[PDB]
């Protein structure tokens, strides 16, 4: 039985100028193709002179020239060898040729987290071999990320675990072995050497993208030896026992490298283990105390917990902070389990490491905490204004619109539209931790995913972040590459709220640099289903403007009048819930 395959462009692609041929694969050997049109779908006018040639199963169709920011159909009937007719199309757009011009210091910033929890694991590890080697990936992949858009990468913990090659990065052993000496049964960290992570800065900076290193400070995990240790009494389990903790670190594959620092005991406030008893617990050590974190009781989270009332732990690490910007040649940091670590040390370390260099460190804290109140209280507590954080708060309408939200509500959702702490909110739509196989705290965003991102990245506040995953191992690059050109040429100047969103609609505007011809854009996303086409009356704030939808998805052309309104349309289905409106010229 006829059916066509697939296609060279694929249904749906935006494409470039420069095509030269749509190859089209049919389930058998084809006899003939009876019509065929190339259709521009603005103008409704067949390009003359098309030609195709049939060989075997595929058909060639060439001898056209595509315009711009043009929408296109190719229709054909074909009959195949056994008299089987199949009638259909494909549709593409095709990319803009001459884009907005934007003074390079006003460049949208947009982040690349560059992991996931299973990389290089099970059939991850087939699909997907490039990735036992992350370094020398991001490395290959600098110059493509660039075009894409991205302004810097976070990536995964680059040091020393305790599970070595299979950690993730998050049982940090070592903070100052990044894949350097032989430490947990491995020179090099699951991810790669220093010397090829040193690379990888070079490739990344050499093409104008920052890197942020995943600092894991609240514990540690695999210790060297254990140590009989008495327990307080106010520990909640066995108070004034004694118990063997493991919390003896020297690091003895790296011998002094970079810092003599060692730990035992007195640099940790408590555990989780008693290797007597072979018990789990809550245990506080003799005479520590706690650290002042924003929540009750919370400084106790999991391994042995740094006790950062410690003065020389307090030093080591300022001075790791130190060498990883100042000599490393990382732009920042994410701070894994922010409220789990001393507010008071966070805001010391943080300003530390800001003040020993001329760069702009950038900071991100990974608080989770789905209440807007709740998390700007803990931006208040740390009190240290360089402090970002990731917006919780606005994944939680995300997963609202799992089964249907209100969509008008996203006018004030997340800490990126409280006032005064807009900027202060780093947006994504799935990590590492919410989008995994195994053992999530949290549901992903497995519906109307591209509408959130579409959200995020055409948003004047914040700073979006692109999942790995999403982007490369879920495949949907084809459908985020034309959000990223949203973001990198249009999404630029003032952005407004409207008056006419509703249950199932919401649109934004970003009316564009007045000194930059051709930019701004006007965002609709639906979780509508209905699966039609719905308009809004929106002021675009560009008078006598044509517009058109860069997403394929609504194949017209929208004219504002002289007061900047226009009627801006969106597909109201899961699949293509969500257009972005840019200028044609
Ligand atoms: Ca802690
Ligand atoms: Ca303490
Ligand atoms: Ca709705
Ligand atoms: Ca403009
Ligand atoms: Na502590």
């Amino acid at each position: 039985s006829l059916f066509l395959i697939e296609s060279e462009p694929s249904t749906g692609a935006s494409v470039s100028k420069n095509l030269t041929e749509i190859i089209l694969i049919f389930s058998n050997d084809i006899n003939k193709v009876s019509q065929l049109a190339l259709t521009d779908l603005i103008t409704d006018s067949d390009i003359q002179g098309i030609d195709y040639n049939i060989e075997g199963n595929k058909v060639i169709i060439n001898n056209f020239s595509l315009e711009p920011t043009c929408n296109y159909r190719l229709s054909y009937e074909v009959i195949d060898i056994y008299d089987n007719h199949l009638q259909g199309y494909i549709e593409f757009l095709v990319n803009q040729s001459n884009y907005p011009q934007i003074p390079d210091q006003e460049v949208n910033h947009t982040i690349l987290q560059a992991f996931y929890w299973e990389m290089n694991t099970g059939e991850y590890a087939t699909e997907h071999p490039e990735e036992a080697n992350l370094w020398n990936l991001l490395a290959e992949r600098a110059p493509e990320l660039a075009e894409a858009g991205f302004t810097a990468v976070w990536l995964p913990p680059a040091n020393k675990g305790m599970a070595g090659i299979h950690d993730v990065g998050y049982g940090t052993y070592d903070l100052w072995d990044l894949g350097e000496f032989d430490q947990k049964g491995t020179v090099r960290t699951k991810y790669g050497t220093k010397g090829e992570l040193e690379n990888a800065i070079d490739a990344l900076h050499n093409n104008d993208i920052k890197v942020y290193f995943d600092a894991v400070l609240n514990h540690r995990m695999g210790a060297d030896y254990a140590e009989t240790v008495l327990l307080d009494e106010n520990s909640r389990d066995k108070p004034g026992q004694y118990i063997k903790a493991w919390t003896g670190f020297n690091f003895p594959g790296r011998n002094g490298e970079y810092s003599n620092f060692t730990w035992n005991g007195q640099c940790f406030d408590g555990t989780d283990w008693d290797d007597y008893s072979k018990e789990s617990g809550k245990y506080l050590f003799d005479e520590k105390s706690w650290d002042w974190t924003y929540n009750w009781d919370e400084d106790y989270l999991m391994g042995a917990d740094v006790d950062y009332e410690n003065e020389a732990v307090q030093n080591d690490v300022i001075d790791w902070g130190q060498w990883i910007i100042n000599n490393i040649d990382f732009d920042g940091f994410r701070l894994d389990a922010v409220k789990h670590i001393d507010y008071r040390f966070i805001d010391k370390w943080m300003s530390a490491v800001q003040n020993s260099s001329n760069r702009d460190v950038f900071f991100v804290g990974e608080a989770w905490v789905e209440d807007v109140d709740d998390l700007k209280g803990f931006l208040d507590t740390v009190g240290n204004p360089d402090l970002r954080v990731f917006d919780f708060p606005l994944r939680s309408f995300f997963v609202d619109m799992l089964n249907g939200a209100y969509m008008a509500d996203l006018r004030n959702a997340g800490l990126v539209n409280s006032p005064g702490y807009e900027n202060r909110a780093v947006t994504f739509v799935d990590n590492h931790d919410t989008d995994r196989d195994e053992g999530s705290y949290t549901v992903s965003i497995y519906s109307r995913k591209y509408q959130a991102y579409a959200y995020i990245l055409t948003r004047a506040e914040g700073v979006p972040t692109v999942y790995w995953k999403d982007y490369y191992i879920w495949e949907m690059k084809e459908g985020l590459d034309k959000l990223l050109t949203a973001r990198r040429y249009y999404a630029y100047g003032p952005g407004y709220e409207v008056d006419n969103n509703d249950a199932d609609i919401y649109s934004y505007v970003r009316s564009g640099f007045p000194d930059v011809a051709g930019d701004g854009l006007v965002l609709m996303i639906s979780d509508g289903t209905s699966g039609n086409v719905a308009g809004k009356w929106i002021n675009s704030r560009q008078p006598d403007t044509e517009f058109y939808d860069l997403t394929g998805h609504i194949k017209e052309h929208v004219t504002t009048d002289s007061e900047g309104y226009g009627n801006f349309k969106v597909i109201k289905s899961e699949d293509k819930g969500w257009s972005i409106w840019v200028p044609v010229e």
